[PDB]
C-alpha cells in the first residue's frame, strides 16, 4: 500500500533517505495488534481512528483529553492519515492530568494496570505500549516499565527533551525497555533530543503532524513525538509475524537505517526506525 503526500515522519520510516512524501507499508496495517496510549488520553470520537481507539482507564475525574498530547501520540501510532499502524486497536489510559502532567505513583499504576488489563483484550497479534512521558531517575519507575516489557508487552519510551544523558530520566533509563530519541526531517538529531547509551532508536520527533483534540490536527516536537512512530512500527511489524513484543526493540535496531543521522553524541546508536518494506 502507499500514502501519497504523507506527514514526513510516515514517509521517512519507510525509506532509507530522507525527503521523500509517501508512506509506503503492508496492507495489514497493524490489523490484530493492540497499542496502549498511556498518556493524557484519547479523543476516540475523532474520525482519524475510524473507531478503533478506545478508553480504557484514567486516574482523574475524566477520562477526556483535555490536553491533546495524548490524542497526538495515539494519532501517530494508528489514526487513517497519521497513523504508522492505520488498523491496529489504540487503548487509552490516562496517567497524565490536562496539563500533561503526572505524579509517578499514577504513572506506575497506570502501567500495572496495562500488564493487567490486555488479559482482558483480543489482541492476537500481540501488544505495544507507547509512553511518551518521563522525569528524573526513579528506580520505581524504571521498575514498572520493566514489568511491563516482562509480561509481553512491547514498551516504548520516550527519551526526553532535555539535550542531555537519558540515563538521568525515567523510564528512559530502562534498559529493557525501547528507549527513542527524535529526529528531524533533514535526518539531524532533534535540538531537544536526549542522547547516551541507554538510547536504542530515533525516530521522527521534529515537526510532526498528527490529531488533535476537538477533531482537529496540529504539528509539534518532541521525543512524546518520536516514541509512537517507533510503538506503531512495531505493531505493524508484529501483526507481519516478523518480531515479538520481547524481541522487537531489538528487531527493528537490527533492521534500521543505520549511520545516516547527523549531530549524534559519541556512544549514542545512529539508528532510524524503518520499516524495510519492499512492494
Amino acid at each position: 500500500a502507499a500514502q501519497t503526500n504523507a506527514p514526513w515522519g510516515l514517509a521517512r520510516i519507510s525509506s532509507t533517505s530522507p525527503g521523500t512524501s509517501t508512506y509506503y507499508y503492508d496492507e495489514s496495517a497493524g490489523q490484530g495488534s493492540c497499542v496502549y496510549v498511556i498518556d493524557t488520553g484519547i479523543e476516540a470520537s475523532h474520525p482519524e481512528f475510524e473507531g478503533r481507539a478506545q478508553m480504557v482507564k484514567t486516574y482523574y475525574y475524566s477520562s477526556r483529553d483535555g490536553n491533546g498530547h495524548g490524542t497526538h501520540c495515539a494519532g501517530t501510532v494508528g489514526s487513517r492519515t497519521y497513523g504508522v499502524a492505520k488498523k491496529t486497536q489504540l487503548f487509552g489510559v490516562k496517567v497524565l492530568d490536562d496539563n500533561g502532567s503526572g505524579q509517578y505513583s499514577t504513572i506506575i499504576a497506570g502501567m500495572d494496570f496495562v500488564a493487567s488489563d490486555k488479559n482482558n483484550r483480543n489482541c492476537p497479534k500481540g501488544v505495544v505500549a507507547s509512553l511518551s512521558l518521563g522525569g528524573g531517575y526513579s528506580s520505581s519507575v524504571n521498575s514498572a516499565a520493566a514489568r511491563l516489557q516482562s509480561s509481553g508487552v512491547m514498551v516504548a519510551v520516550a527519551a526526553g527533551n532535555n539535550n542531555a544523558d537519558a540515563r538521568n530520566y525515567s523510564p528512559a533509563s530502562e534498559p529493557s525497555v525501547c528507549t527513542v530519541g527524535a529526529s528531524d526531517r533533514y535526518d539531524r538529531r532533534s535540538s531537544f533530543s536526549n542522547y547516551g547509551s541507554v538510547l536504542d532508536i530515533f525516530g521522527p520527533g521534529t515537526d510532526i503532524l498528527s490529531t488533535w483534540i476537538g477533531g482537529s490536527t496540529r504539528s509539534i516536537s518532541g521525543t512524546s513525538m518520536a516514541t509512537p512512530h517507533v510503538a506503531g512500527l512495531a505493531a505493524y511489524l508484529m501483526t507481519l509475524g516478523k518480531t515479538t513484543a520481547a524481541s522487537a526493540c531489538r528487531y527493528i535496531a537490527d533492521t534500521a537505517n543505520k549511520g545516516d543521522l547527523s549531530n549524534i553524541p559519541f556512544g549514542t546508536v545512529n539508528l532510524l526506525a524503518y520499516n524495510n518494506y519492499q512492494a
